[PDB]
């Protein structure tokens, strides 16, 4: 069991490309991920009602199966997270479909990951949604994370809007 | 999707060690596997009633998740089989437990695998059950497999008893 604690910002201004130039100076680039996500649902235990999730992710060809627990926070996306890498995405999907899970929706993004003193800054560009930033802390308190995010946006003059809604949620509303 | 077609024999005589000496001459040894299996059940879809199975296997440290479909044969264990390798057994078990599956029973064995012209001969020693042999064919018909098994037992003077019951079943009955 690992506890995911992150803050998600919708970027109002400037673009991620401009933000990338402002942080390039003192933020060490890690890698870029092309992530295709398939979310599943248990027909008897709707994860939207229990606030859970089961996700099969393809990130640069690496296949990862992820369960996420209920949100334990209102100011950050605090959740239980358990992940394993699997050998074959198709056969993992088949097993899940054979076990009775149904594919709910798909999410796709390009994520650029930067690091800074136990903080993981992710520049997210979502297909048909827009540009977001996620900051995740390694063994950091909710106050430490909230405080750093405030410093990050001020230092780089970012106009933003916080949200604990997930990309999958944002994608649903945007459809209507 | 792959179709597992195998025949399972309970060895009456001689011991596997003696059989190993008789087949050593013209059967090429592959490897020896120490397999620890955890079987799961869906509380709403008892696999014993649907004739399915979900199994998390540790074979020489390699972790494999396996779904098996219903038996499509009465003279051989003909079943649908879908497998994927996962990175961590504990976390795969946790994910399954978090998704609602319950650990049904555990099975442990030492399996010696031999090969002979598209046939996989497995010498099985089961904890608290006994000695068995399984013969599995790669793209072989039910008649081809049945016929080869008859030749195998005759050539090596094996006293046996065929069965399509699974090790997990045999283990349950043996308890009473
Ligand atoms: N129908 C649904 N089934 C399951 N989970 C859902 C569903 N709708 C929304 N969710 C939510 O999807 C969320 C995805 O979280 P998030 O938006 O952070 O994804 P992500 O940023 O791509 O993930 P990560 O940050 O781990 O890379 C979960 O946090 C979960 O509640
Ligand atoms: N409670 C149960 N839940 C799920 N499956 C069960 C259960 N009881 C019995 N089974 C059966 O367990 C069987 C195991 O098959 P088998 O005995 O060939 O195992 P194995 O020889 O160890 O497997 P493999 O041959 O793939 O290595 C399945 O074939 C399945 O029906
Ligand atoms: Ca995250
Ligand atoms: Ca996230
Ligand atoms: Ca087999
Ligand atoms: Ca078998």
């Amino acid at each position: 069991s690992y506890i995911e604690r992150e803050i998600k910002l919708r970027v109002i201004s400037p673009s991620l490309e401009e933000i990338e130039e402002r942080i390039r100076n003192n933020y060490t680039f890690i890698n870029e991920e092309h992530q295709i996500d398939i979310y599943y649902n248990n027909p008897i235990r709707d994860f939207r009602k229990s606030d859970e999730a089961l996700r099969l992710r393809n990130t640069n060809g690496k296949v990862i199966l992820t369960y996420k627990g209920p949100k334990q926070s209102k100011e950050t996306k605090t959740r239980e997270e358990i992940e394993v890498e699997v050998s074959d995405l198709h056969k993992m999907d088949l097993i899940l479909r054979k076990l009775g899970f149904i594919r709910s929706f798909q999410v796709e993004k390009i994520r650029k990951n930067y690091k800074y003193a136990d903080f993981i800054i992710s520049l997210d560009s979502i297909k048909e949604l827009g540009e977001f930033i996620e900051i995740e802390g390694i063994n950091k308190t909710e106050k430490e994370l909230i405080s750093f995010v405030d410093e990050f946006v001020k230092k780089h003059q970012i106009q933003y809007e916080k949200t604990i809604k997930s990309y999958l949620e944002l994608l649903v509303e945007h459809a209507k």
